[PDB]
């Protein structure tokens, strides 16, 4: 069994998807925002915004094959980034709100380039997901993406313990 998107068919490996939240009182899509001494928007963050379906964010397998499967590892991409960020990949840096997620202005190695997982959420009609973060295990999945606003507003994506992120991938036009 693979990732279903929200309307019931296959993820599309490599595809482009809104990543929106199950339940959407919660927020908007993920997009960037400039937070600290960015040069450029380089934070990847949820929207405030309940009708924004955000950016469309490129899902990338660790598989070479038409459809990604239930535990595969995934790259995350922006289809639009920036122009100052080297990569379009979302990746996972250091900080003091703990592992962040955000775009790098230089070249990302595989290892950084590819350490999300997706993982099913039980009970529902549509299929939700929680984001995993893997790491250099000398791989090890058992970390949550989930929210942290800053003093600014920005509903940063940091790895917290509680509410973690449940979101359902609806396609995206392309
Ligand atoms: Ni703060």
């Amino acid at each position: 069994d693979d990732l279903v998107d929200a309307e019931g068919n296959l993820v599309e490996n490599g595809g482009t998807y809104y990543l929106l939240p199950h339940i959407w009182a919660h927020g908007g899509g993920i997009e960037t925002a400039k937070t600290g001494n960015e040069p450029c928007p380089l934070t990847v963050v949820r929207s405030p915004n309940e009708v924004s379906k955000g950016e469309p964010i490129r899902i990338s397998s660790q598989f070479l094959s038409l459809f990604i499967p239930r535990g595969s590892l995934v790259a995350l991409g922006f289809a639009n980034p920036p122009s100052c960020a080297a990569s379009p990949w979302f990746t996972v840096v250091d900080s003091p709100q703990g592992p962040a997620v955000k775009l790098s202005q230089q070249k990302l190695p595989e290892k950084d380039a590819l350490v999300f997982k997706f993982e099913k959420v039980s009970h529902s009609n549509i299929h939700v997901y929680k984001l995993l973060y893997c790491q250099h295990d000398e791989v090890k999945c058992d970390q949550y993406i989930g929210i942290h606003r800053d003093r600014n507003g920005n509903r940063r994506l940091v790895v917290t313990e509680e509410n973690p992120l449940e979101l359902v991938l609806l396609k995206a036009k392309s």
